[PDB]
């Protein structure tokens, strides 16, 4: 397994270097929430990133009832979201997340199912590659209805703040990352790579 962990905002200063000393290899960054927001630290933390060694990609927090899943897939993509064959870039992530007011933010499972499958499709043709998805096991039972749509193309990022990953979602075979804890030493939560660090620069480059 390779060590990693994600932050935002809420981690205005990062010891990025201190977090590469300790044994993590990469971070993934939030950059946009919606339609409208940026996170503002987002630059600070993907080029403080970049000079401490870390693979690093961007992440997107999901609202569906805001808008379209192209229209957020464009927004994220043109602020953080874009990735290249660099070799120190993480395809960027799809967070799904509990809504403001209920679970499945007034989506029906297969309103959700195709909002995704725009962002998806969207990310896939801006970028080249599909994003990863964030969820937790729950989330993705009730919200889509289990569904293995993207279990063969999309990079599962698991949630379960636990000893052990659990049960995997959505017909995917495996979890590519577990985020196991919200405690991260240098802030925020923390990431588990499932396989070595040689495997991981292999998903960042898209080979």
């Amino acid at each position: 397994a390779v060590p990693g962990f994600d932050i935002s905002h809420y981690q205005p200063s990062v010891n990025y270097a201190g977090a590469y000393n300790s044994g993590a290899r990469f971070v993934i960054i939030k950059a946009t929430e919606g339609t409208t927001y940026t996170d503002p630290v987002f630059s600070t933390h993907y080029t403080g990133a970049t000079k401490a060694g870390l693979i690093r990609g961007g992440y997107h927090f999901a609202r569906p009832a805001s808008s379209s899943g192209s229209a957020q897939a464009d927004f994220f993509f043109k602020n953080g979201g874009g990735w290249s064959a660099d070799g120190i870039t993480l395809p960027g992530m799809l967070d799904m997340e509990y809504g403001s007011t209920s679970s499945c933010h007034g989506l029906s499972q297969t309103a959700m199912v195709n909002w995704i499958s725009d962002f998806v499709n969207r990310y896939k043709t801006l970028s080249g590659r599909y994003p990863m998805i964030y969820t937790g096991y729950y989330w993705w039972v009730e919200c889509t209805g289990n569904s293995n749509k993207f279990a063969t193309t999309c990079p599962l990022v698991l949630a379960r703040y636990s000893s052990s990953v659990g049960e995997i979602p959505g017909g995917w075979g495996y979890q590519t990352i577990w985020q196991f804890n919200d405690k991260y030493a240098y802030g925020g939560d923390s990431d588990s790579f499932n396989g070595s660090l040689d495997r991981l620069k292999a998903l960042a480059k898209g080979t």
